[PDB]
């Protein structure tokens, strides 16, 4: 429809109070001392919660002009949060410090493509220092440490973390549920799970679990379905004689074929489980692979030319223990070659850095985590769903933020990281080329404090002082908000990703400083 | 609806206004010391760009007259935009120049069918002038230098273009994709890759990265879908005894034809990969032919008499060397004679003289790159989507320009090329045929300088003194914004494609052109 | 009432854009091709001026804190019509440059209290500069061209103010009436004339002119009522044997003592007039003084012990001619010794800086003139009333220039002192003690070329290009708009008067200046 298009600074004042408007009220949340924000929803229950990027994505202003300026700083929180889960409201903060910084300089006159080029130009040098700074997350607890402040200095949260970590590994895939209890619980799940039951209570071989056990058994893969008996008796005869179980994996197991079965259970002649192939399409047929891999055997299907008339034993899959309860089943260990298994771990691994959906890549990990590794669920324990959604939101922080210091590593908290590189690029001679690059150099060197000047005011002391002394330190010497004491960031815990602090600052610059070269705002015209 | 009429003065005036309004939106973004214009999206995340063409039609207007006016400065800089991709701000810029000198002549009571004659008169001997004037783009460093002015001075951008261009030649294409890493990359497809993978994974022959590479290989072309083995067979067995793998390219390979692959592939009788036939409709047949020519091979058919029973080697294609990925196959070199590749590319070549759609000649080039070319992908590296937008359209206006500079040549930038040119025109006796065609020529001959004006006034320097500095000087002499010197424009890097140029010109006088002669407005009334 | 209060950026604006709107009216009236603003008057009649103070005073605007700004500019013209009577659009025009020049500091965050404090000092280095380069105005020629120029290029005007300067001398009084004709006419009054006739027509001696003259009479001057012939008889006895006719300056002459002169003159006994003593007050007696001491007689008054009836012919005044019309006379020469003269007029011009108010210098300057010089008018012809007034206000500024010319002397006009002022400043070494005090030097340097610019601009010329080419120049190397010619401003006539530029600059600078030092604005609230 019809356009109104704002100039010079009538433009760039909109665009301000609409990136104020946004970072002030994800100002409220940053820090130990930082406030919840509480968000109405329209089919009632409003959410609370401590996170920037949550805060961020529910604003949106009757000002079409100021919707355009917070609609852009909400990029900035988006992007942090897609990228390492983690300092949205610090990105927030500091994209809010460069418009501020830089719309001085806009007024002052300068080239604002040169502030641009000169805020790329520090914030390249100032990332570059962070690496330097940031040291490797090797001990469980820097682990405990990492999630804890990440949980709003909640130790319970960064405990149980740090021991599912421990549990699954660094290939093992963690889970955050809702818990019936009031207390965080960590269930590990060993070896291969996929959530799939009996068809038939008769397959139970002990009634105090209703736990289908089955010991040193075979497994049978098939990729169709089973439902006649003649075809599925050549093999039934071949494991009647081994003596041993036979699970049958299949896509479904009825009519002759299911009958059989539970005759064969109820008089002992002999024990056998059946249960439905995992997942739906191709990713059945992949897990279908992944379980023969696994489990030493392989998959009988007429598309390989295995047929399972002529099934013998050497092409059934083998374990020493799987036990079927009523909705799920685990292979405890499976019996395949090792060497086998890895590669079947690279090959996915490999394709994984392919993925392009959000949903492709976390059930490849779990398939990754079901082959070479183990499965968590954290049950997170509240009184009320308000509750158990804001400390969810803080377990699921935790584990992102714990996630990427094991990935580049870990740097002192409290904002501290950002001034050390800050000084380390200034020493180390950082420059522009021309007086407006140098200008856009100083908006990040500014820029940079507001994380500590943020997280102070949040604690109700003087940003100015507290950021002069942290600067006449060196190293890991820091502020700690939580306790209004000064010492080593590092021995007091405050520890931050580096991944974190150099996504927030990188995803911030990108945005900010597009927002200060525009002279020009179109948007639509209100309706009269 | 009811109309509202509007004559004389009253009808100019509203028209004017709508032209200025769209230009000085367009005219903040000019030049290397232009800023950007943030537009709002209707579904968020606005759009910050610094291109004309962008951010005129996103122009409207609540007054319908105004509108008008806007809506007509609008399409010179799509017309420009369609033609030569770059010079879309300069075009708007020219536009509004002629109307803003042409209004004063038609309020002095000249004739302005006369104005639009003599505007019509000048303008093609200036653009003569440019032909002349204009030197052919040979050297990669001056690709490099069109590129870099056209991505407002961002030498990256220009230098993987020419890098690009250098690598795929004049007959191959390159196109602009997101990147995942902050920095651009560009990605060379050399040989044929028709973006089709195989269809079953125990085609794979090396487990290390997933591919199935099959060396000196034979190629099965079909337009028909394959399902059974008795027809597979005799050709099959002609494979088999020669040792060399087969690569079958049908529509599809399932039931007892994908299984004996598949089987003999495990087996190791007979090495073989399936692929689908790539393009859907009439363009699967033509890019199958071109395999086919490609590969020295024939595509078998009913349709043209050949039987896949009766197929031999000799109808087969051959290959050095093709690889099948999860998703695509590359062909590293076909077998077929280069004459004959010559030839199919001349037949393209004339069938893209003939394309009516876009997307018709872009799949054309897509296949004339696949023969007798490359393939190369930009992409482009940014922190946020909204700094990836921006980013891509700067590298894709770069891309445009580069293109426009080897078809027709380049000028000296900044406004000096107009300059040039109308100096030479009035030198070589431009004159009308009465004095309404003598004012005529004069608006053009005060509208060149507006682009170098408007530049200048961007830049914050005084766009009449500098004006009047360059018409001064001879030949590439001219005004750096970037830097504010004077100097060799060709010499300083910055270059103009003369097709940009010479299009901007054109388009921006046939339509400023028509608005001089404007005595009656109609448009819908306003509904009270 | 309620007030509303503004601060920061969005005070200034609307100072700024009160500025800008009352100076852009003013602006167009600038230069010898500036044009005319009309303004409605509440009686019908609009005005049409060419006057910055004129159109400036009646500039009132609907936004109260836009109201405010409008309201010191304003200040700005009517200050220097008040010390200058010209230069009141000049001086506009500086002080939107200021404005607009300390603006952009402003914005850049320099403090405007050191602006304010280099721009006063910058003033008083270009007024410096300005008294060097002005020339004393000696020649009637120069006197004429300084009329001509002020008038708006009008030669008549400057010619008949050049010449009625010529006849009533520097001492002289100039004033402009409304003329019956259509062409200008000037009337010299010489020698005392007090505006007052006769007291019967029987005193006339001539019948052709309706005049009674009196050739070597004696002048009686008397401060109360005269009645009574007792009283007035023995002067009349004792002038009667003289033979001298008499003239009897009084309050009133009535009853017996007006007869007793009616009888007398009728038959030839005695001829004699008697008039009103002129003026009222105070100002009847300094007047009736005057007279005397230029009559070589004393004032016969019973506060300074004198008697009518011992009035003798010594105490009398003489004179060798006198007129009386009927309702003005005139006395050609008085009889008194020029020493006593030059010494009443000394005293009444050291009365003269002592006056405070407008009509009482004015008047001390009418009794000098009456006394040691000479009043001339100047009736303006035109065919209507509308063009009457924008004459007579031509012809004022013309008289003020003129007046202005002969105190401080010349300097070349069309903004070319200024500019000549301001190199010579520069090159003195004009510098501040901080960077903002340089920007506030900075801005005065930048402002002066206003003039020069919106002159330039009113002409339809470049101002930038014709600013470059008079700076390029030296002396008093000038750009003539009325011609569209450079040359020598002098021999081209394009005169100024030193101290219209002087004041026009100093009363911007002081005005312009304490905007800049604007941080909050105070107004009252809407009525709603
Ligand atoms: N005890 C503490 N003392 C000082 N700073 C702390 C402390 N705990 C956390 N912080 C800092 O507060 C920040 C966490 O605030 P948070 O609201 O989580 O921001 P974000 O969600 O953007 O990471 C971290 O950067 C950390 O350095
Ligand atoms: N450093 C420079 N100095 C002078 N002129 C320049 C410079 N860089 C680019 N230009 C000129 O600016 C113009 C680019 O305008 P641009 O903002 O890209 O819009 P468009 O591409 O629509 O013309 C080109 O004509 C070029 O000649
Ligand atoms: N022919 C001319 N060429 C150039 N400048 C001129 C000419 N005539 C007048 N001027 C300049 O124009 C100014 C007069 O403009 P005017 O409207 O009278 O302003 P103001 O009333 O404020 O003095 C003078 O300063 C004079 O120097
Ligand atoms: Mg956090
Ligand atoms: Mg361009
Ligand atoms: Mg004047």
């Amino acid at each position: 429809a019809a356009k109104e298009v704002k100039f010079h600074d009538s433009a760039r004042e909109r665009l301000v109070a609409g990136v104020n408007l946004l970072a002030n009220a994800v100002k409220t949340t940053l820090g130990p001392k930082g406030r919840n924000v509480v968000i109405e929803r329209s089919f009632g229950a409003p959410i609370v919660t401590k996170d920037g990027v949550t805060v961020a994505k529910e604003i949106e202003l009757k000002d079409k002009f100021e919707n355009m300026g917070a609609q852009m700083v909400k990029e900035v929180a988006s992007k942090t949060a897609d990228v390492a889960g983690d300092g949205t409201t610090t990105a927030t903060v500091l994209a809010q410090a460069i418009v501020r910084e830089g719309m001085k300089y806009v007024a002052a006159g300068m080239n604002p493509m040169d502030l641009k080029r000169g805020i790329d130009k520090a914030v390249t040098a100032i990332v570059e220092e962070l690496k330097a700074i940031s040291k490797p997350c090797s001990t469980t607890k820097e682990i405990a440490q990492v999630g804890t402040i990440s949980a709003n200095a909640d130790s319970s949260i960064g405990e149980i973390i740090a021991q599912a970590m421990d549990k699954v590994g660094k290939e093992g895939v963690i889970t955050v549920e809702d818990g019936k209890s009031l207390e965080n619980e960590l269930e590990v799940v060993e070896g291969m799970q996929f959530d799939r039951g009996y068809l038939s209570p008769y397959f139970i071989n002990n009634p105090d679990k209703q736990v289908a056990v089955l010991d040193n058994p075979y497994i049978l893969l098939h990729d169709k379905k089973i439902s006649n008996i003649r075809d599925l008796l050549p093999v039934l005869e071949q494991v009647a004689k081994a003596g041993r179980p036979l699970l049958i994996i299949a896509e479904d197991v009825e009519g002759e074929a299911l009958a059989t079965l539970v005759v064969n259970n109820l008089r002992g002649i002999l024990k056998t489980c059946a249960v439905k192939a995992p997942g739906f399409g191709d990713r059945r047929k992949a897990m279908l692979q992944d379980i023969a891999i696994l489990t030493g055997g392989t998959v009988i299907s007429e598309e390989v030319g295995l047929s399972l008339e002529k099934a013998t034993l050497e092409d059934l899959g083998q374990a020493k223990r799987v036990e079927v309860a009523k909705e799920h089943t685990t292979i405890i260990d499976g019996a395949g070659d090792p060497a086998k298994i890895q590669a079947r771990v690279k090959e996915i691994r490999v394709q994984i850095e392919e993925a392009t959906s959000d949903y492709d890549r976390e059930k490849l990990q779990e398939r990754v985590a079901k082959l070479a590794g183990g499965v968590a669920v954290i049950k997170v324990g509240a009184a009320t769903e308000v509750e158990m959604k804001e400390k969810k939101a803080r377990v699921e922080d935790a584990l992102h933020a714990t996630r990427a210091a094991v990935e580049e590593g870990i740097v002192p908290g409290g904002g501290v990281a950002l001034l050390r590189a800050r000084e380390a690029a200034v020493a180390k001679g950082l420059k522009g080329d021309n007086p407006d690059q140098e200008a856009g150099i100083k908006i990040v060197l500014r820029a940079v404090e507001q994380p500590l000047r943020e997280i102070v005011a949040n604690a109700g002391e003087e940003p100015s002082v507290i950021v002069a002394k942290v600067l006449e330190g060196k190293g890991n010497y820091g502020y700690n908000a939580a306790t209004g004491e000064f010492g080593d960031m590092i021995e007091m815990g405050v520890l931050d990703p580096t991944k974190v602090t150099r996504s927030a600052l990188q995803n911030a610059a990108s945005v900010a400083g597009l927002m200060l070269t525009t002279e020009c705002m179109i948007a639509e015209a209100p309706k009269d």
